[PDB]
């Protein structure tokens, strides 16, 4: 099945979800000369206050930090959105060194790693159906840079040795995503994709501008990770994002000047 392999990367996801060569895929490019400033976009409202983190699990692409999203708990409001999105999970992509790892890219630049917060519109009563609809998700999408470490970050970092493998869970309460978060919410928007399969359409994409620092040492041990199951061979988690995608008949826009 799909993934981030030779044989089985994303070169190769359009022959099972040929929604891979859509109009509205991502990652994209984001060319800051050509993104234009709306002034008609707000601010966005990122309300995690009362967020309740439940698990955090490897599921053979990535780690979930999953949340509870059985009320208005955390939620993404604002920005370009309409209504009111409820906070699901979070999760990373990244490198096998410094030098790539994003999936979205800025002047052509990669970053260490991406962060994804994933929100879904409520209007459509639950995740499910809300990867049906054009509308459907709200992505915050927060670039990470080596340098500093993040504090925030360390308690994810130090349960990773307890989900090495593909399907290993552990119980992860408490965890408050607000420590992710860099200073500005300044940001672009546009439309776009799921960007693992199935690669659905429903993404109001959300990229903040500003990048969070993460130390070496804490990215080392996103790489220590495993794609494979318990008792497999060895294949480090690392390398696990798509790259850019044609913006097609898009626009970027900025919320600030
Ligand atoms: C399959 C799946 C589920 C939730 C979120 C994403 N995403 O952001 O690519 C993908
Ligand atoms: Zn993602």
């Amino acid at each position: 099945h799909w993934g981030y392999g030779k044989h089985n990367g994303p070169e190769h996801w359009h022959k099972d979800f040929p929604i891979a060569k859509g109009e509205r895929q991502s990652p994209v490019d984001i060319d800051t000369h050509t993104a234009k400033y709306d002034p008609s976009l707000k601010p966005l409202s990122v309300s995690y206050d009362q967020a309740t983190s439940l698990r955090i699990l490897n599921n053979g692409h990535a780690f979930n930090v999953e949340f509870d999203d059985s009320q208005d708990k955390a939620v993404l409001k604002g920005g370009p959105l309409d209504g009111t999105y409820r906070l699901i999970q979070f999760h990373f992509h990244w490198g096998s060194l410094d030098g790539q790892g994003s999936e979205h890219t800025v002047d052509k630049k990669k970053y260490a790693a991406e962060l994804h917060l994933v929100h879904w519109n409520t209007k459509y009563g639950d995740f499910g159906k809300a990867v049906q609809q054009p509308d459907g998700l709200a992505v915050l999408g927060i670039f990470l840079k080596v340098g500093s470490a993040k504090p925030g970050l360390q308690k994810v970092v130090d349960v990773l040795d307890s989900i090495k493998t593909k399907g290993k869970s552990a119980d992860f309460t408490n965890f408050d995503p607000r420590g992710l978060l860099p200073e500005s919410l300044d940001y672009w928007t546009y439309p776009g994709s799921l960007t693992t399969p199935p690669l659905l359409e429903c993404v109001t994409w959300i990229v903040l501008k500003e990048p969070i620092s993460v130390s070496s040492e804490q990215v080392l041990k996103f790489r220590k990770l495993n794609f494979n199951g318990e008792g497999e061979p060895e294949e480090l988690m690392v390398d696990n994002w798509r790259p850019a995608q044609p913006l097609k008949n898009r626009q970027i826009k900025a919320s600030f000047k």
